[PDB]
């Protein structure tokens, strides 16, 4: 029989899905007035009022109090019809859900003293706090609180956010990696520690005592964290130095007043030190290289295995390089809960080369990124031998059960080990239900922090207080956010009963939401849904298939649409669930689709054209967008192959895609407990899939070869004619350069306007070949009056296949042109080598060469290289409705190109790559000028998706 | 008549001293719940509960809800009586206040959405509310927020604070500086761009046209803020060039990735750009220029003059130095309401020093920290011709008036040109009445803000939002600060009227309380008290001193403990009034003391001495006071005289002391628009002289020169014996170094621990001359018994000052010590020759020279200075209960000191300095070691100001109702 009591116990928590705690936040609101009203009675009591009744009913006061009625009203009612409601269990898309009330409370009440915990006698009590707050996260993490013990004491503060967290350690980094050379320094010949110089030692970093002077610039670039930190105490202990004087003299020669550029040209030292980190870190790591002044070309990406973790072997790789450069390395990040995927480095084996590194003489920091994942360590067990107390029973079965459920073996081992890193960031506002902002960051040594500074620790002494807002990079800070962290831990409780309750429920409706995306598709469905994490039994990439289908069934059997309370007493059922999904709540799949056939697609491009519009139906991204017509929101990500390599490559294998594009993906962070209450997570799934099985159809329609109509451009006059096709990306089977000389039958002649010719029985392009015809109609411009016309006598000048897989990914620094025709009369086309593109042709031009070309070369068709025209500086070319076309467009009646003119070295038709981006090491045929005279045909829409509507607008449209 | 109405109007913006607005409060957070629920039930309005009414009453619900009401309750209660309470007018020290209750309901109503301003899908409102308060605060500053004008379009936005603002100014500045020499490198030959340097120019500092290929590096380094961000656009306009591309090719020669030093070290150079900035600049100038890589030693300080403004002469003299020797400037920063005296910089004249140096090739950003100064100025006078619409009446003239008062000319004047600046820091969490987190930065063109960024603005598209949070520093941001921000704007008004009148009420506050601070001292009184800033007859520092008491006896009779309605009816005293106190809000001054004939104290360490201790009584600075206890509330701050210099000199100066010091001051922020009500800013001003009075009764016991009872330590054997004076900065009387040999007459006769002799009747110190003699007490160690003695045949061996004018400034390298006695039996006593200090004496020792001494030289007392002991390097000791002495200190039993010797070259008795700075200059009689023995005597409290009680505990020992 399972029990309610744990869902319950944290229901209380929220303002609800449908604001159901409404009644018990207006008692708590209603106690914060009380309790104002009560203190500000209690400072000074005899003191009278400031603020009268006589003033209060005054009409200037009267008139103040409905401005702020109205303005309250206002802002409460757009509120609520414009944000995104996160508050619903239908929002599942970023690291957003109902924030947790004692927060709320903690911060509102605090905010109304708006104590300033940038400075103790500002803050005296939210000081304190933030204080208290440190060390409690500290420990969760599995840091030392406690004083006076061998281990070192943790310390721990409130941020802005994780950015300005990771910023802090990066600094601190950098700071510390330099400490021990401003102290050779300052202890050398002349200066005022010289006295120190002949007895002071360090251990080097393979374990070896020598003196600091001894030191070679390499070891005193590669001494362990801790022998850095330890040094000011040792000094103090060693010499009876004192901090005042230490401080004052460091002043001079630590590159927080110097910058570490200028300590370097000093030490003749020219490798900068790097950080390790993975190739998919958080945007604020290459960003805190570019603001430390260490460059983002010095954060040095390590790249990523199949599951999107750093990869040990290349993390292995890159240290060597470094250990033989001497490169020395300030940090290496850990991302314990991947921003992306949810995913949590292998710590435990990063630990194992720093061991390894040390020995041979390299050393470096580790910093854990749990900005995310910092939270799910309150689900680690904790010795329960501890109570012995009496416990209220567990025994309701009310309707509203939703079970938790526990960490993976593997998230877990790492959860365990981060208490290793020299420091952690942390978000009580991602995975700690706390309001934004609330950042913070813990070091494993709290001395650490003095590296943010001018200073030296002090021994602190009880008739002053210590102020906490000195150590970092911030000034003013809130005390309110310090007590909305206390209330939330002091309320919810950082433990596996209390914190880890709740994310454990998150957890299971995680795991709930992968069973649908793991086995929504079938053979047969128009569409596919790929889970970024394989079912157990997909996870060999050699499975037996029938082993996987099976596996896709007992989902389909014994989950989805299952109650919370079936499910749980169905123990293979659990077992299965546990496997599914993502290790840390952020869950990542992909959808696919098949042709009408049942044929599967295989071009990324169009897969991330079906993905993207998905991602627009789920979600918010234009203030004209109603957001309470969304019902069900994601995120969505592009995996760049450059960044996620074979991780992106094995997302596409098992999509059944084929290309090294990069691809988009889904995204669904889930932190609501709350949607598997009466399987409402199937109302969502069963959601999802009509939106797709929608988007589906117009995928269909889009990739549709059966044969249509299409449009050509006619060049030439009646001695000779030419179709030019009009390609487009908009369509499947519009995606061809075709080039013919045809003749027309015709009552046609007019020697401004586009004269353009339709075929009027469908067609598949393709089947154009030499000695074809086929029956048209022609259209002057915008003439009303219209002409039949028969195309015959078809010789294929160029017919060039510009599908995904026979383009290119690199534009072609010079522009180039087809360029076809009879002497006298030639015409220009521009090579479509890459989407997105421009379309180019212009009928009348006038050439000029050093060298006469024949009528077989201009018959065959040439290539033309303007050497003043540089497209991929162009590229991609602003939409038709941005941009006016007048004579200074380099594409314009009266413009010059200055041109090589090249033999196409691919045959006449190809349904193969046509690669040019050596085409200036071809022989050149000659060289000249080609003047734009007329007929010129310009269409930057037509190969671009971006002019598309968007699904937003498509749907808005039925 | 005055009016009632505008205080009126702000009244009912803040919950109150006594929190009298507390049920419009209550009735707008039940419309705020009320509005959460209607919006959560119209998001799918067929959705059911998910938390039903069965599972609302379970015990485990009903648990946490009693754990949610326990741990509120508690908070609230410690909250109360714990918190500095800011919202009462008794407080008047930082820049801290009760806040608008439009901003904390804007920030409360918007939290339970709880969007983030990092990305436009997760706050498709909040996005656009921070972009209009950006807009909002730079059209209020005089930036221009219109499209499609001549004017650049800027942009601001929201950040947690000012600290963070000037960090994104200067990593902007940082990174506009070394821009063109990045897109030199990218149209070099062979370069992405070549093909673009044969035609692309540029304007060059003094105005040339040049292809930018042809710029040398310091041309490079000079462009013209508009010259740089304009080259984005212009290589769009000129080759068509696609932003895109711009952006991908960048990346790989901008210092957001190489760093600058490498990019410096390609170009061959080697002077580090600097910022210039005021000595007193806040401390996130040199934090943001250390955080960037530029480091603090290149924020180049300009010292300021003596009203605490950067001294415009001396940037001049250093932009002179920098471009003489080719070093860029980043920037140059406008103080804004400067954080310790609420100072305006003239940015008028910085502006006229850039015109300057532009054409003599030299250019610079300019940043204006307006993070306090900001939003005074709503209260510049706007064109009211507009408004032609009917106005309810302004009638009331119920009890409750209080005036605004405008903005100084000279305020005005700044104020007005700000909107020059490239860039702006402003706080709504300062001024701007907003609780904290609300930061905020402002630039003059927006497109500065795609310097942060390794991006070029692309064209906006409708089906698209815009994310406003990819340009600073952070990442997840709260929407409901932008709405905090946005709802006081709209409901306090970003006009003369609205804010304006707010401030002014809080700036007639300021001068109500200033005319205390510059008349309440009279020449009688125990006390006085000086402002920073003279009174108008006062500036003079030659004015006829009958005009300044005129002055000050007419606003004690015309001023002081006056209602607000005379005061306003008084056209002089309004007049003189508004002349008195701070810029824009933030009064300083400091107390000294005389003696009880009358005599002014000239000491700046006693000084500071007293108003620290003010400070103290007026502040909570340590958890172990009850704030609710304390009457009033003032800031402090130390004048370095190494970083306020002159104007620290004359600060000294008008409050009558003499000495190189630093110097201590009080600091009186004034937000408040209450305090003037039933002139509740006299009593606040009676409150501060009585507890000045208190104080001053401590200064002069403290410095009474009395007779008194003295210790000494005694040396030697019956052959010869010394006392050595135990000196004490704790009390005037004690600040002597003195050692005397004597006879001791008496059944004295003990042969480890300490033998002492105290004088029996009371003497001074100074009246101790050779042939003298006096009753006194002998004390062994621990013993309970003493002995009577005679002191007899007195001979000054050392006389010497330990007063504040006769110390030095900086610990000598190497420790000095007295060395004295007869051959054989030679005694050691540490020279004080600065304080803190540490008493350190050895009656027994064992000395060993390379040349014998001779007894003259013995008697006379020679200086050795011990090589092994680091003087400066261990100072200051730590106090007595801090440290336990035992055979490792380095003054103990054993210990061998390497000593020089050298003739002391001052008198025996001297009441004038004894530098000793440069003894090693002196000639050496000798060298060699000392042993110490024993009879060893170590006292660190007694020279240290640090081991006295503070004010808070000798007023918590003194019994009250
Ligand atoms: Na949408
Ligand atoms: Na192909
Ligand atoms: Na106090
Ligand atoms: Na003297």
């Amino acid at each position: 029989v399972p029990s309610s009591d744990d869902h319950e116990r944290i229901s209380a928590l929220f303002l609800g899905p449908k604001a159901e705690n409404a009644a018990f936040l207006q008692q708590w609101l209603t106690t914060v007035v009380a309790q104002q009203k009560a203190a500000r009675d209690a400072y000074f009591p005899d003191d009278n009022a400031f603020i009268t009744t006589d003033m209060q009913t005054s009409p200037a006061f009267a008139q103040t109090t409905k401005v702020i009625a109205s303005n309250l009203t206002e802002l409460l009612t757009a509120l609520g019809e414009r944000s995104i409601p996160f508050f619903s269990p239908r929002y599942s898309g970023h690291m957003s859900v109902d924030q947790s009330l004692p927060a709320i409370l903690g911060f509102l009440s605090t905010t109304f003293y708006n104590p300033n915990n940038v400075a103790f006698e500002a803050s005296p009590f939210t000081t304190l706090i933030e204080e208290e707050v440190g060390l409690q996260l500290s420990e969760m993490l599995g840091y030392n609180r406690l004083n006076n013990t061998e281990k070192p004491l943790a310390w721990g503060h409130i941020a802005s956010g994780g950015t300005v967290a990771n910023l802090e350690a990066m600094w601190a980094a950098r700071n510390l990696k330099f400490y021990p050379l401003s102290l050779r320094d300052a202890s050398a010949e002349g200066a005022e520690m010289e006295f120190i110089r002949d007895t002071f030692s360090v251990k080097t970093c393979v374990g070896d005592k020598k003196l600091l002077k001894d030191c070679s610039p390499w070891e005193l670039l590669n001494l362990h964290v801790s022998t850095i930190l330890d040094m000011p105490d040792r000094l103090h202990d060693e010499y009876n130095i004192s901090p005042q004087f230490l401080e004052k003299v460091m002043r001079k020669y630590i590159i927080q007043s110097t910058n570490k550029d200028t300590l370097m040209q000093r030490w003749g030292l020219t490798q900068q030190p790097v950080v390790l980190s993975p190739s998919t870190n958080h945007y604020s790591w290459p960003k805190a290289a570019a603001v430390l002044g260490i460059g983002s070309d010095n954060l040095r990406n390590v790249p990523v295995d199949i599951q999107a973790h750093m990869d040990i072997n290349e993390l292995d790789r890159m240290l060597k390089i470094c250990l033989d450069e001497e490169t020395p390395v300030y940090q290496v990040v850990a991302v314990i809960g991947t921003t992306e995927e949810g995913g949590v480095d292998r710590i435990t084996e990063i630990l194992k080369l720093r061991q390894k590194y040390e020995a041979l003489g390299l050393s470096f920091a580790i910093h854990a990124d749990a900005a995310w994942g910092g939270y799910f360590a309150t689900m680690l067990p904790k010795d329960t031998l501890g109570r012995n107390r009496t416990r209220l029973p567990k025994e309701d079965t009310t309707s509203g059960f939703v079970p938790h459920v526990g960490l993976r073996e593997e998230s877990a081992l790492q959860l365990s080990h981060i208490k290793y890193a020299d420091s952690i960031t942390i978000d009580p506002h991602k995975a700690g239900y706390v309001p934004y902002p609330a950042g913070a960051l813990c070091y494993r040594d709290g001395r650490m922090r003095y590296l943010l500074t001018w200073s030296a620790p002090y021994l602190a002494q009880g008739n002053e207080g210590q102020s906490i807002g000195i150590y970092g990079i911030e000034g003013s800070k809130p005390g309110a956010a310090a007590s909305a962290v206390f209330m939330a831990h002091e309320t919810i409780g950082l433990t596996p009963s209390g914190y880890g309750n709740l994310l454990g429920q998150a957890m299971f409706t995680c795991r709930r939401y992968a069973a649908h995306w793991s086995a929504m598709s079938t053979d047969t469905t128009s569409f596919t849904v790929t889970p970024f994490n394989p079912i157990p039994a997909d996870i060999d990439p050699n499975a037996d298939p029938a082993k996987v289908e099976e596996q896709k069934q007992f989902i389909r059997d014994r989950i989805l649409f299952k109650s919370n309370e079936e499910i749980y007493n169905d123990s293979e059922a659990m077992e299965l669930l546990h496997q599914l999904g993502s290790d840390l709540n952020i869950n990542v799949f992909a959808c696919n689709f098949r042709d009408r056939d049942n044929n599967l697609n295989t071009d990324v491009e169009e897969a991330n054209w079906l993905n993207n519009r998905i991602f627009q139906r789920f979600s918010v991204t234009s203030a004209e967008e109603n957001p309470l017509e969304t019902p069900f929101f994601l995120s969505s990500t592009t995996l760049k192959q450059s960044e996620y390599g074979v991780c992106a490559t094995e997302v596409k294998r098992r999509m059944g895609l084929v290309g090294d594009q990069d691809v988009i993906v889904l995204r669904n962070v889930v932190m609501s407990p709350f949607t598997t209450t009466n399987d409402f997570v199937g109302t969502l799934a069963n959601t999802f899939q009509k939106i797709v099985e929608e988007e589906v159809e117009y995928a269909r329609i889009r990739n549709d070869m059966k044969p249509s109509i299409h449009t050509f451009l006619l060049h030439g006059s009646g001695e000779q004619y030419y179709l030019v096709h009009t390609p487009t990306i908009h369509m499947a089977s519009g995606r061809r350069q075709i080039i013919l000389s045809v003749n027309v039958e015709g009552q046609v002649r007019q020697a401004v306007e586009a004269v353009i010719v339709h075929n009027t029985v469908p067609l598949r392009l393709d089947e154009i070949v030499d000695g074809g015809s086929f029956d048209g109609i022609l259209t002057i411009g915008k003439r009303k009056t219209s002409f039949k016309v028969k195309i015959s006598n078809i010789k294929v000048v160029k017919k060039r296949s510009l599908m995904t897989e026979d383009l290119e990914s690199a534009y072609p620094s010079l522009m180039p042109f087809y360029f076809y025709g009879t002497q006298g009369h030639a015409h220009l086309d521009h090579v479509i080598t890459v989407v997105p593109n421009i379309h180019l042709s212009a009928g009348e031009i006038q050439y000029k060469f050093d060298d006469e070309v024949s009528s077989e070369d201009l018959a065959k068709g040439l290539i033309v290289v303007a050497e003043n025209v540089h497209e991929a500086s162009m590229q991609p070319f602003p939409l038709m409705k941005d941009f006016k076309i007048t004579n200074q467009f380099f594409f314009s009646s009266g413009q010059i190109l200055r041109v090589k003119v090249y033999r196409d070295p691919y045959p006449a038709s190809t349904m193969d790559p046509i690669p040019l981006h050596d085409i200036k090491n071809q022989p050149v045929v000659t060289q000249g000028t080609i003047t734009l005279v007329g007929n010129i045909y310009v269409d930057s829409d037509a190969l671009n998706v971006a002019s598309e509507p968007t699904a937003d607008e498509d749907a808005a449209h039925v």
